[PDB]
């Protein structure tokens, strides 16, 4: 159905989900001179100390580095967020070329790639109630560009060759993320929407200033992966970002001064 193509892409999925044109939706475009220092903004606090991965699954849009999320682990407080939010799972948007791939910019800059930490409000029990909260879902967005790579980040690229094609997934336990984060936790937040369908605007997002580098040989092994299914003409995994959408009614918000 919906993907990244020309023929279901970003300017298709309206038609299936309507909210596509709604008041609160993501990925935006961050004006770094027009978002303005929030004093109201308490520390931000990511403790992943206890996280637990369990497994890695290539959905056919991405790939989802999931967590146990059944106990008090790995949580997201602080900074624009009421309460704690449990870390369920991350991935990426990444492009065709290191000159694209980010779904939110900077200054109208794109960068190679975004991680995307997703985490739910515990308030609400689980994911599935939390996605029907305005309030449900806390992201934290980090920009990936290229250079150094991300020692932190090898284990899950020597992990891709066994999910190449949608549907596989494959044990992936003990993977820190504390090892993707960059130093500073300076940030910018709003309230948007899941970039990808269904789109629900059940998000608070909060992207970090400071982008962490890769190699290029690690996002090269990123655009090695397909969308489509073991046994079907191959589509390389590439591109998978909606581009920025219409602020509307929205102010952004940063961590800093
Ligand atoms: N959300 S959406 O992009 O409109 N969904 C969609 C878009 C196109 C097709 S298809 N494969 O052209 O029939 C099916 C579903
Ligand atoms: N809830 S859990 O079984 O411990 N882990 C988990 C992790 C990720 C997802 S999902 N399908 O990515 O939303 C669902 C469940
Ligand atoms: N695929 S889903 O079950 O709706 N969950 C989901 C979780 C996170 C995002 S995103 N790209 O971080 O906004 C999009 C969708
Ligand atoms: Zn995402």
């Amino acid at each position: 159905h919906w993907g990244y193509g020309k023929h279901n892409g970003p300017e298709h999925w309206h038609k299936d989900f309507p909210i596509a044109k709604g008041e609160r939706q993501s990925p935006v475009d961050i004006d770094t001179h027009t978002a303005k220092y929030d004093p109201s903004l308490k520390p931000l606090s990511v403790s992943y100390d206890q996280a637990t991965s369990l497994r890695i699954l290539n959905n056919g849009h991405a790939f989802n580095v999931e967590f146990d999320d059944s106990q008090d682990k790995a949580v997201l407080k602080g900074g624009p967020l009421d309460g704690t939010y449990r870390l369920i799972q991350f991935h990426f948007h990444w492009g065709s070329l290191d000159g694209q791939g980010s779904e939110h910019t900077v200054d109208k800059k794109k960068y190679a790639a975004e991680l995307h930490l997703v985490h739910w409000n515990t308030k609400y029990g689980d994911f599935g109630k939390a996605v029907q909260q305005p309030d449900g879902l806390a992201v934290l967005g980090i920009f990936l560009k290229v250079g150094s790579a991300k020692p932190g980040l090898q284990k899950v690229v020597d992990v891709l060759d066994s999910i190449k094609t949608k549907g596989k997934s494959a044990d992936f336990t003990n993977f820190d993320p504390r090892g993707l984060l960059p130093e500073s936790l300076d940030y910018w937040t709003y309230p948007g929407s899941l970039t990808t369908p269904p789109l629900l605007e059940c998000v608070t997002w909060i992207v970090l200033k400071e982008p962490i580098s890769v190699s290029s040989e690690q996002v090269l092994k990123f655009r090695k992966l397909n969308f489509n299914g073991e046994g079907e003409p191959e589509e390389l995994m590439v591109d998978n970002w909606r581009p920025a959408q219409p602020l509307k009614n929205r102010q952004i918000k940063a961590s800093f001064k």
